Parts: C-alpha cells; structure tokens; sequence
C-alpha cells in the first residue's frame, strides 16, 4: 500500500560503513554523498510515486495471452517507459552501449527500491539485464553491437531460457537441439518452461539465451551451448525483420508476480547465434551466477522492507509482541541490506578490479546472499502480515501479495537447497579452503582492531562465539565431507543458516562501529546512530543465538534412511 | 491432490501411547481396537474420496455473493449432505440433541482428517460445533430445544459474530447494539466482520451469535452481551418463519480457504435473544476457549500433513536436503498429532470425568497448542511445497493451496501473539503455578520411570535439557513478571515456542518407549515401531535444540 524509499538508511550504508567515496575502486571515488544522495531520491521517487501503486494492479490482473501477444498489467508499459526514459535499466552498464558505468553496487542498491515497490514489474528490467550482461560477457564484438545497445536501454529486453518439462534439476537431460546452418546460425528447436518475462509487448524487441544441444557433442551437460535467439531477426541497419521460430504457447498461473508473465516458449527451427563456446552453455552460466544469486537475494530482502514498512504503519495507527515482531524485522533487514551492498562492493572490485580475492570472497558468499536472505525475508513478510491481524489475511490489505511474491524467490534462480549444497559441496574445497580461511580471518581482523574500543565488546563479544560456531561447522564438513558426505550434505540447509547469521553479525559489527564513531565525531543525526547501537544489540542477543541451533542440527550426524 | 488418512497411526496413538483402555474416564471402555478401527477407516474414506477432490474445486470457484444470497463451491453441499447423513456432524454430541457422545478425542482424531483433506469445507460443520456449544452450556431449555437439534445434524449451521471494523484488537470499542425489546427479544444493530461462514445455501436455516452492547449497559467489554440472531425466524411449530434483518453485504476476497464464505455482516434491527446472562457475553466465551483453541491448532497439523503427504509423493517420482526437508516435516507433523490427542483426552478427563488435574493441564497447554501447532505447521507446508521447485508456484499443483489455506490459522481464534500473552500472563500465575509444576513433575516424572539406562537415554536425556531450558525460561517469568513486565512479555512468544517444543519431546519420548515395549511384546507391525524410534531420535536431536534460541531470547529481556 505504501513504499517509501530508506535513502537515508542506504546513504548510511554507502558512507559511514562502506566508505565508497573513498574506495580505490574504479568508479567509486566519483560516488560523493551529494552525488548518490541525488540518484537515489530520484530512483526513490519513481519507486514510490509510480512503481508502488502498480503493485497491487499487477497482482489483480496478471498478463492476457492472446494469440502470441501477451499483456501485462495496465499501466506497466507506461512505466516501463518512464523508467527506461529515465536512463535506469543501465545505471551499471559499459559507457560502449549506452551505460553510465556506475558501480555495481549503486546499481543494486537503487534495483532494491524498485524491487521493493513492485517485484514484479521490476523482474522485466532485471532479466533483461542478466541477459545483457551475459553478451557482454561472452559475446563477440559483432553480436554486442547488434545486440547490447538496444538492451542496455530496454528498447529490447531478453531473458533466459533453460529448462524443460522433462528434465528437472538435471538440465543435462534437455531435448532442445541447435542444427548448425551454412550461414554461421543455427536453428533451434525445442521447448522450455518457466520462461520469465518470456513473451509482453512492452517492448519492439525480446533476445532470448537459449540452451541446447549441437547434435555430435557430448553427453549430457558437457554437450550444451547457448544461444541468442530474437524474437525478431534483426538487419543489417538495426532495424527489424522477420518474426523469428519463437512464440509464448501458454503463460502459468502462479501463487505471486502475476504481473510477470512465465511462459512455455516454443522454438520451431528458430534463429539463434552461438553465444561463448561450442558445447560450454553451463561454463557461461557459472560465470553469471554470482550476481543472478545478489539479484534474487535482493528481492527477498526487498519483499521485507516494503511489507514492515506497512506493517509499522498499522502497528501505529507499544504493545510487546508487537514490538518484538517488528525489531526482528527490522533488525534483519537493516543488517541484510548491509550483506548485500557489501555483496555488490565485492562484485565491483572482483570484475573493476581485477581482484582474485574478492572474485572467490564473493563466490563463497553469494549462496549466502541468495538463500539466506531469500529465506529470512519471507519469514519477515510472513511477520509483516501477521501484524495486520483478521485484515492480514484480506488481499485488498497488500500484505498477502508481499508473502506470495517474495515466495518465489527461495525457489528460482537456483533453489535454496540447491545453493546450500553447492555451499557446501563446492564453495567450501575451492583453492584449499583459502576463501574460507580468508573470511574468518576477516571476522578475527574486525573483532580485534574494534575491540580497541571498550564499547565495541559488546559487539565483538557475541561476534566472536558465533564465527566459533561457523568454525566447529566448517569442521564436520572437513572430516566427514569424505567419510560420510550424506551426512555433510544434510547439514547443507543449517550451514548456509549458520554462515548468514554470522555475516549479519559482522556487518551489524561494521555498523556499531561506524554509528559509535560518527557519535563520537558528532556526525549525522545521533537519533539515527543511536538506533542502529540499539538495533545491532537486538541482532546480537535475539537472532544471533541461532547459530547454536544450526550448529546443534549440523553436528547430528546423517539422518536416519528409513 | 491426494489425501490418505492417517489412520494407522491415529489408532497407534490411541491404543499404544495414550492407552484408552487404562483410562477410565466415562466412555472410554467403549474404544476398543476394532471399535477405533471402523470409526477412524469410515471417516477417511469419506475425507480422502469425498472432501479431498473438492479441496482444489473449493479453492479455483471460491464463494460468490449476488444481494444477500451465496453460491458456496460446486460439489460442497453434495459432500454437506453425505457428511450430516452419516451423523458426523454431532459424534461428540449429547444423545438428548441427537449426538452420539464420543469421547472428544475421537471427534478431534476424525476432525483432522476431514479438515486435512479440506480444510474450508470442514469450517462449515466445525464452526455450528462451536455455535452449538455455546448454545448447550449457556441456553435455556427452550433455547436448546429450539436450536440444538438442527444445528447438531446440521440442518442448520452456525458461526460467531465478533469483531467490527474498527475493533480488533479491542472488542471493548463494540459498536453493535441490542436494544430491549418490549416482547422480551432484543433488536440488533451493527455491522461484523470476518463472519466464517456468515452466508451460503448448504442450510435451511443460520444461527448467528452476536456480541453487542445492551445501552444503558457498563461502558466497554463489561457491557457485552451474546444473542442468538437467526437467519430466519422460528415459529412455534418449529418451521421458518419470517426473513431477519441480517445480511452478508460483502463476501471478502481472502488469501486461502476460498470455498469457506467469509462476510461482512449487517444487522438492521435483527430479532436476538439474549444467550447467556447480561454483559457476559466474552466471560460466556472464555468457557469455549479449550476446544476452540485444540481445534483450530488441529487445522494447523492437518495442513501439514496433507501437505507432507504430496511432497512424498513428489519426492518419490536419497537427496540428502530432501530427506532433511521431509523428516523436519515428518517428526513435527507425528509429534504434534500426539501432542493434540494427549490435549483431547484431557479435555475428556476433565469434562466426562471430573479430573481437575487434567483441566488444570489441558487449560495451561491449549495456548500451545493452537500457537505453536499453527505456527510450525505453517512452515512445514511451505517446506512441502519447497519440494516441488519450480512446479511448487504453479497454482494448478496444489502445494500453494496448502500454506494459504494454513495461514489463517495463526490469526483467528485469537492470533498467536495473543495466545502466547495469555501463556505468560494469565496461566502460567494459575493457582499459583500449580499446573506449571505438576508439567515439569509429569516430565521429570517420565525421565525416571523410562529410565536413563537402558534403550531410552537416546530420548530421555535431551529430553531432560529440554525440560531445564523451560525451568529457567519459567524462572525469568515467575520473577521478573512484575518487576518489569515489558521484558517478560516480550518473550512470551519464544516462551510459547519453548513450551510447545517440550510438549512434542515428551510426547516424542512416550513414543518412543511404546514403540520400543511394542517391539519387545512381537505387537504391530515391527518396521512401523522401528520408524516411530528413528523419527524420535530426529526430533531430539534435530528440533528439540530449538529450546536454547527460545531460552536465549527470553533472558535477553527487554527491548528498546
């Protein structure tokens, strides 16, 4: 019902915790407080005033399939013009195809108000921009110049097209088919499902990445490339040609994001371009995991702000359950929006940078970000409408759409238990551990430079027992990650818990550290301060402690078989 | 999409674990093995062929009004008439008002089955139980004459009338009135919300109970009456008369239980008879809080196991996350159905035999059991429907249905937060914590008698740091309650949660043992026992902990 965007709250985070005027990152020194102060309350504004009172709409109408043209919700076109007209859907982007090159993690941080404001709307630039930087990444100069400018603005947007009816988890099983032809194409032909912002009319243009299987490759995933299939094949001046072998067949109706449509898309010998390396599609996809997992993982955190900013609004129109509901809440929020900045921070030196230490930090730590804060922000939602009462459970409230769209999240892009096992199974063995070591030295570091300060113990003290926790968890898995991975891979789910929990700590350390010192300097408002000292202290002593409950489940053994 | 009743072990639980036939509360010599047998195999025939295909028609067609007048699902009132004919609407019932006089525990082990396999059909029988309840322990002869037996059959339903649109929380702030009549009748005039219910065509005839304000009356809640305002008047001869002033002016668009009608509720001058004594109308209701309670944590669990069930079936079209995911679904789901029956058999202790221990127990455990049951089996359907990936958000697979239809659970009948505030501030200072120590007597009492010894250490001695957590939990309330009530009250929820863990670890170890003497007396089938030890061991060990973060964020205290 209402958005209002925590600019203040982001500021914060931006200077008194990340510092990034000051980060000898490329980019960042131009991120100034007036300057980011400027972006954000223009991004705020459009989250508030346009794309949150279309929220509701998108849930109430869905998308219309009608003979191969779908509509979205009425009014979504004409704000996706205004957001496109406004230079939004490249803020992060290469200056070469029409971006501003602005850090990753300004990126993020504005793609949290409008995810936030209405998810579903926002999943149609936020998919065209998982597209895009994947021909960025992998694409030859001819198919980025083809393709990226119009993508970058979206003009055109794109989305990803993986999976099959058949296979499952096991992409490995797909039945798409990609016959070279004389002309350097291909021609694909299959079918795939759960195909976001597949198929609308918001735009002249839809670029599909599309995986199949060259027949004569390997067997299985080792066999599969990617493609670039338009909807539209496009000419040599850039304008459009004919309508390409791609149609929407049947848009899914789901629990949440009605207002963006999922498709069964249907490929009938259509015209694609290999995109990367012959029989290496997944080799492409790892490389784009690390930011679709901050992506998702900031829509759960996103679904959490705008349902406890209603749910704070009803409160006051204090009671001690309520209150403790709503600093749960709150408390997450604030110190998983921290995870993820610092999160995108890390992205910006890894890929500005050409930092090996952030890029295996990072990949350590993004299934943390997607399934913790996927997970936790649900729960919040869940809360949030519980707030609400008898009304709670009414749809015209909001509340209910909050919960059922943030639900998504936990399950796509990758599902949460899937994440927990490639923690696990994969994060935890690259390089020796050295990524691993790296961030407890990093939680150490912190504990031991803050301590200078007596009133840091307080932080630093219960910091300190749960990376121990962290720690003896990092252990079983160390001894029987071998000799009994079943029980490794049971504790998966617990660990990434575990592992979240301890990361909020930390930041929620960074953040009495910086709120103490901007006290101490009298900078800023010294309410705000004050409220973050007494928020981090809530987050130490209430939600913290749940590291020995992850710890306890985790150390069970393998479950029984039965 | 489907739906087995689980009546092998709902007839374990009664036979092996609460032993009805050791209990000789009146009644309960009649619950012989092949009696439970055919009662329990009866209803769910009727739940997993009759309601379940209708769960999902009941969710796709929901409830549409046109002036007044309800269309309920296709197929409901077909499955209403099966149900009342085969006289499950009044099993627990008195035999004076065509009941048949089960014991409680049998109406609550059949009731979960039916409310799994639908619960928005279920609502429509549960509901006139509760407005038929109320009707029997306040009415007068002619009151009870006049309604009970058609609402018993359910000829003719019933629903409560409570809260108004600027109300909720506070019921004192009650703007319907009732204003005395000169034939000794009252004319009711408000307007109530959220009314279960409140309008559909499966009855000839509704009983409404109304809360209002008799003017002239005390000021707030203390000038709160109960009426009985009938849809349709009754004549002497015991045949419908004329229309009442009552109407469903808006059907609400809710997140689940579609085929259940929720309204808006006018009254216009609504002929009412006072139920009960005048401005007792909410001491009226505290005396239905028990079962009201017990059944609506009973829809809590049977969302769950529905909910499991699919998932089962889903996962068995060795991962070891799934197994993790299933077995925290499995030994909630278990614990709690033996956490529920234990709370029926003593409301039966306690109102067929007179067992003050036991209503002291049942009334100190009844906050749990709704809280906690509707909050864990909450999130086990989400986690079911987890199972299903991306399949589990397509609304066609039926998963979604599952956590929607659960939701409500945790919010009416008292919201959870409530329930746990009444834990801390009014049961557990009953008596002066008597019922409080006879719990902790009745664990402690089990730890030795089980033995930490033998085959039960396993169960016992988590069981036993469970049990501490609770004393120090109760500890900071019995001394910090009234010294600085802000900081006891704001645990009261992780109390409830504290408490309801405890709950299904007792109830998990007498599982345990029966399962073990079971396997030791060649009784049953041996791989069924063999699966009750594994799935203890889980709940020990792998839920049971939860107590430690319950207990943490109690002694934190206070809050800004």
């Amino acid at each position: 019902t209402r958005y209002t965007a925590p600019t203040q709250d982001i500021q914060y985070l931006l200077h008194d915790v990340l510092d990034v005027a000051n980060d000898p990152t490329p980019g960042y020194a131009e991120l100034e407080p007036d300057f980011t102060s400027a972006v954000l309350e223009e991004a705020g504004k459009i989250a508030g005033e346009v794309l949150h009172p279309l929220n509701a709409v998108g849930d109430q109408e869905g998308c219309v399939l009608e003979n191969g043209v779908v509509r979205p919700p009425k009014g979504f076109k004409e704000a996706f013009d205004q957001v496109r007209e406004g230079g939004w859907t490249a803020l992060d982007l290469p200056e070469q195809y029409g971006g501003q090159n602005m850090p990753y993690l300004l990126g993020t941080a504005v793609g949290e108000m409008f995810s936030g404001a209405n998810q579903a709307f926002t999943m149609y630039q936020g998919l065209t921009h998982g597209a895009a930087s994947a021909i960025l990444v992998h694409g030859t100069d001819q198919q980025k110049d083809t393709y990226l400018p119009k993508m970058f603005s979206c003009d055109w947007t794109g989305t990803m097209n993986l999976t099959e009816p058949h296979c499952g988890t096991d992409l490995g099983l797909m039945r798409s088919k990609a016959v070279p032809q004389d002309d350097g194409s291909y021609a694909i032909s299959g079918q795939k499902i759960f195909i976001s912002a597949g198929e609308h009319d918001m735009a002249e243009n839809i670029i599909h990445l599309v995986l199949a299987k060259i027949p004569g490759g390997p067997e299985g995933i080792k066999g599969v490339s990617l493609f670039i299939v338009p909807k539209f094949l496009v000419k040599e001046d850039g304008s459009l040609g004919e309508r390409n072998g791609v149609k929407c067949s049947k848009i899914e109706e789901k629990m949440g994001i009605h207002g963006n449509s999922t498709c069964v898309m249907d490929y009938d010998g259509a015209k694609g371009w290999l995109l990367g390396e012959e029989h290496k599609g997944m080799r492409a996809m790892f490389t784009m995991m690390n930011e679709a997992r901050i992506g998702v993982g900031m829509q759960g955190l996103a679904q959490a702000e705008v349902a406890y900013q209603n749910a704070l609004d009803y409160a006051r129109d204090v009671h001690p359950d309520i209150r403790r509901n709503l600093l749960d809440q709150k408390s997450f929020i604030e110190g998983a929006r921290a995870f993820l900045l610092w999160g995108a921070q890390m992205i910006d030196r890894a890929e500005r940078g050409k930092d090996e230490a952030a890029h295996g930090m990072v990949s350590l730590l993004t299934p943390v970000i997607k399934g913790f804060l996927t997970d936790e922000g649900y729960d919040m939602t869940v809360q949030a409408q519980q707030v609400y009462g008898g009304h709670g459970y009414i749809e015209e409230t909001g509340m209910s759409q909050f919960t059922r769209d943030a639900r998504i999240a936990m399950i796509y892009e990758g599902a949460n238990g899937v994440q927990a096992l490639d923690l696990v199974g994969r994060k935890l063995a690259q390089d020796g551990g050295k990524h691993v070591m790296a961030f407890f030295d990093l939680v150490k570091g912190f504990i031991k430079e803050a301590g200078t300060d007596g009133a840091m113990a307080e932080f630093t003290e219960p910091l300190k027992s749960a990376s121990k926790d962290l720690q003896s968890a990092g252990m079983f898995f160390m001894q029987n990650g071998m000799k009994n991975p079943n029980a490794a891979l049971a504790g998966s789910y617990d660990f990434m818990h575990l592992f979240g929990h301890v990361c909020l700590g930390l930041m929620w350390g960074r953040m009495a550290e910086a709120s103490l010192k901007a006290l101490a300097e009298g900078r800023g408002d010294a309410n705000f301060h004050e409220t973050k000292l007494a928020t981090a202290r809530f987050y130490m002593t209430r939600r913290l402690p749940a590291t020995k409950l992850h710890l306890a489940r985790i150390e069970s053994g393998a479950d029984p078989v039965m």
